[PDB]
């Protein structure tokens, strides 16, 4: 259940997420899908996905939270994330776009939380788990 | 230039893009962008550039900006965009992938000013200028 | 098409017709393809790919580019015809493949774009199409 | 042996594709060229390199390329193995979180990515389950 985070935290950050949904714009596909970070400041910021009539240009929920955290401010020390999506069934997952974004500016054990449309299902996994042999600066020179 | 927009909010647009080049993150190109924003209720939002060892995964300033501005909830209506960038001369002009971006929320006659990296230059055009014939739901 | 022999131009539209064929895209179930015609006279063919994470989607636009470019073709495309699936009305290519284009072609490049079954097009330029680019 | 159902001789092909697929790299903006090569389940074998673009979010990298080339050449499905090298020499070029979303549009959780650096020196095998796990993917 998260280590390094009270349960009033995370249960406020869950509550962040399920209501960010309600910034989605997403008139071609009608999914929603929400984000919350929380800071090494205990800030809570936001994010919904935001689609385009040219697919490519489609910005998921994770990154625009990012977005929102990173021109705040917050380079990096950030403690826990949460994502919640219209998924009745399966967690929403971060796509592989996300995975990389994030892998920028978190630690491997950097945990991330994933939810139902409800929250009736729910999964933990860090980092690193979610993007093995990450690719980064390392690969360049 | 630029109709329907005060001159004090143009003026208070062109600063706010040039210090936002300060919130960018492009340890790898070094390249630096800044871009403001004014909403229908004249509120300025910002953005910088986000660069990422991947570069698919870069997003331009322009869009880090409209994602402060759709966070908030301003889905419509924005007045005016400024962009500033590291560019010594010439003026930073949107990159086909922002135009795209842009073009989803504003209308045509909408206003995008294209400065120096000093501000004491500018060009302005329109979306519609921007990206002519473009692709849009009515295709979809 | 100024510079284009009209049997290249011809034979470019029906290339682009045919290449919707090649479409993945179960999402939107849009069917998009392009053709181009490089400085050599040989033209190479596209159409959309789709990704369960629309981040991820190639149009047809850019699936005809990479062909050419692993094709060893880097410069001198001489036209380009796109066709989508919209019935009357012509389809132009969306910002970010206009963008992509304008890496490799001259200003005065012809880029051709014509409704789903062909019957109506319109022709414009790479610098008309994308301003002051980037 | 090093990669289950493939024969010795297939991947030594692959990876003698993957190098020479790095010469056709159009990268004058980060100057790192990567290649990729890509076996259909016919054994036919397609490659492809990354292409930049001076918008950074156009780039389209080597795994992308070699896939549109496969797709484009009818093989929607069974591929039998992928392998990518690039020319960072100190450490294999394993693919971003953009390739591994595109390649799990299309391949079994088993599939088979070989890593490689830029001469063939080091190298590293993993599925494309273990490489984008909780998947969103189409199923
Ligand atoms: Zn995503
Ligand atoms: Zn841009
Ligand atoms: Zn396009
Ligand atoms: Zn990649």
């Amino acid at each position: 259940k998260v280590g390094g985070i009270e349960d009033r935290q995370l249960e406020a950050l869950k509550r962040a997420a399920l209501k960010a949904c309600e910034l989605s714009y997403s008139p071609y596909s009608h999914f929603r899908v929400g984000c919350s970070i929380l800071t090494n400041n205990d800030v809570i910021f936001t994010g919904a996905n935001v689609e385009n009539a040219s697919y490519s240009n489609c910005i998921c929920a994770e990154r625009s939270a990012m977005i929102q955290v990173l021109m705040a401010g917050h380079r990096s020390g950030w403690k826990c994330m949460v994502i919640c999506g219209d998924s009745e069934d399966q967690c929403v997952s971060p796509c592989g776009v996300c995975r990389q974004f994030i892998n920028e500016f978190v630690v491997k054990d950097f945990p991330i939380v994933m939810l139902n449309s409800t929250g009736s299902r729910s999964k933990v996994m860090t980092m690193g788990e979610l993007l093995p042999m990450a690719f980064g600066p390392s690969h360049l020179n």
